[PDB]
């Protein structure tokens, strides 16, 4: 079985741009092969939502809107799932060597969605009219590239010729280069300004024990990035020291995790020590964009830019739910580890967000809620989270679970 | 002979820079088969720390000192500013020997800012890549209207590891592809356009193609205008029918699709055939109602679609628009023809239609030929049609066929 790339667009309206690209890719694939043996099949793919029907492209193996729509603003949402799943499948026969697509606003968003469900490392490219603006929605935590089109996508000219030529070259080199070619155990750890004592320490120890590290700034995306690399198969254990992202979720901060937090790790059945890193705060900023439902709470303006808000006792009770829920479904080994005195630089004896009534409630609540579960151990400990003796715990708890 | 540049802050990112450059070299070489010549990879330090780095593996290497030489408060920023300016000037020189085949870089937040400015001054077409911790955010500041490509770094730049090995590897192969492909190897006009002028442009597009010209159509969105002007400066667009100058409007009143004070200079500096006109000067862009500067809650507010609202320009405002255009036009060191539609400047400024007001349109007309009367390069044609009548369209194209070779 030989390797195959996909050139994907809306074919009814952009046949000429897409033929141009497809041609240039196949050509460039061929010109850049060395060790080779295989040529890479270049198949064009239509994802037009219109009733208009184009059923071949040049000579290329082609696949019309239907064949894609068959796989299980609402026009985009349909066809993108169709693509995503259409691509899930081709990945499986195990010779999807890349994806490429062109598109303006609506199309970019369509492709973006399909492409970034592919394994990190498979080359994902889109020549896009909306590359040069705001791309978070499109790229996210993936490695998707977006080539600015410079001019609109309307037929081949002067400019589109070079721009499309360059992106085909780009994509052909990626795909060959990867056809024509880890060692360590990487762990990943989640950090916040106010929890680095703990994380720095653990990163240190981890390095000396022989393990490699990937720290994530728990910004929601940060968390999700981690899980999308474990899921990928890059991160072989986690120490989720900082779970503040959960707090921003149940009360609605500006750096929330979404409701799938932890699944990816548990689904991949990999060593998972965990803790309450920074559960004491939910994030916002500046003051007036903070909702008027709590202009009477314990806030700590960190910058003009960001503002932190201290989690009430009741809110921490809710954090203990979310985490325990997910934890209790644990298909393999786990270990919670709680700092009793405080969960953050600011939740410190003397400091601004100190409250052990909180961080005791949170400690018990999770001691009880996880009480039954066999795999998930729990270790309440007589420390603050930053005390490097905690760090020893975490790395030790982890050392236990791991090979 | 051709040469590429791997540019970074060696001081802190040495391993990643070397790895990247190694992969670029490999990929260059392997992809170049079949062929001869062979592309040099030059590593270059754009570090602002004093920490000196003087080599990297076996590559022709240029440290900070040597960059900073050829350059023509809050220090960090200032140091970035200068390093960036330095780099820009270093690449220009690199490019003058016609031997700059490509440029690739790595950066975090500040590094993307440093590399970006410097890379987008190089001609469209020369491969320009950056692997960046801030690809997956808000990139207009960096990419502007250029072909700069930002690959998302996926994790931090933070030593070699599984993830950055594959990302860096795909970026270097991407880049080596763009570089070899390009190494191995009419009269275009541009036209500004708004919804309410698509009759006019569509019809001018059609006529021009039949006359044997290629056409590029830019949404007059502020960006669009600059987009076009940078491409004329880079020789991709040899004449312009600037039908729709609505941007000039959003500028003086303060809209969401504002041009800037440089509008027209590129066209004139290139000395290229410029037919111009008053397209959609009857309106100024906002969206939505709710955010419209409270000082006019009484002006004629059109709702186009929830997110986007238009506001009818007053006579005082048109008088100004004239000045801006006149002033800039008067600098013409070459041929230029205005063409004014006497009847209207928009589907919205049409007998029966909301933004009608032939006072504005006469004011504008008179004010323009007044201020250009003396300029004998500019030929102000007043035409008894509406902007969207296919005879105006021919008018435009004739005026253009006139000035052009």
């Amino acid at each position: 079985n030989s390797p195959r790339v996909f050139c994907i667009g809306t074919a009814d309206t952009k046949f000429d741009e897409l033929r141009f690209l497809s041609e240039h890719v196949r050509s460039s694939l061929n010109s850049f092969s060395n060790k080779s043996s295989f040529k890479v099949g270049v198949t064009v793919v239509d994802v037009s939502t219109s009733w208009k029907e184009t059923n071949s492209c040049a000579d290329f193996d082609f696949v019309p809107s239907k064949d894609v729509l068959s796989c299980h603003g609402l026009a985009i949402a349909i066809m993108s799932k169709a693509l995503e799943t259409f691509l899930s499948i081709a990945n499986d026969e195990q010779n999807l060597a890349g994806v490429i697509g062109l598109g303006g606003s609506g199309g970019t968003s369509l492709l973006s969605s399909a492409f970034r469900s592919l394994p990190i490392g498979i080359p994902k490219v889109i020549i896009s009219t909306v590359a040069s603006g705001q791309t978070e929605s499109y790229i996210g935590t993936s490695d998707l590239v977006l080539f600015p089109s410079v001019v609109d996508i309307c037929g081949i000219n002067n400019v589109s010729k070079v721009v499309l030529s360059n992106a085909g070259a780009a994509f052909a080199g990626m795909v060959i280069g990867r056809l024509e070619s880890n060692g360590k155990f990487t762990v990943g750890v989640t950090m916040f300004g106010v929890t680095t004592p703990c994380v720095n320490a653990v990163k240190e120890r981890l390095v000396k024990e022989g393990y490699e590290t990937l720290v994530f700034h728990a910004t929601g995306v940060g968390g999700r990035a981690m899980e999308d690399l474990v899921r990928g198969g890059f991160i072989q254990g986690v120490l989720d020291i900082t779970t503040t992202e959960v707090a921003d979720y149940v009360v609605g901060g500006v750096m929330a995790c979404d409701s799938s937090r932890f699944d990816a790790i548990l689904e991949k059945k990999i060593p998972l020590v965990l803790s309450v890193g920074a559960l004491d705060m939910v994030n916002f900023g500046p003051k007036t964009t903070i909702p008027p439902e709590f202009q009477q709470r314990k806030i700590h303006e960190h910058n003009e830019q960001v503002s932190l808000m201290r989690t009430t006792v009741g809110e921490n009770k809710k954090f203990a739910a979310f985490i325990a829920e997910k934890l209790n479904k644990a298909s393999s080994s786990v270990c919670v580890c709680l700092p009793e005195k405080g969960v953050s630089a600011l939740d410190a004896p003397g400091k601004d967000f100190y409250d052990p009534e909180a961080t005791s409630c949170l400690t018990r609540e999770l001691q009880m809620l996880l009480e039954n579960n066999e795999r998930c151990q729990v270790k309440v400990l007589p420390y603050h989270i930053n005390d490097a003796e905690f760090a020893n715990a975490l790395v030790d708890s982890f050392l236990e679970i791991s090979p």
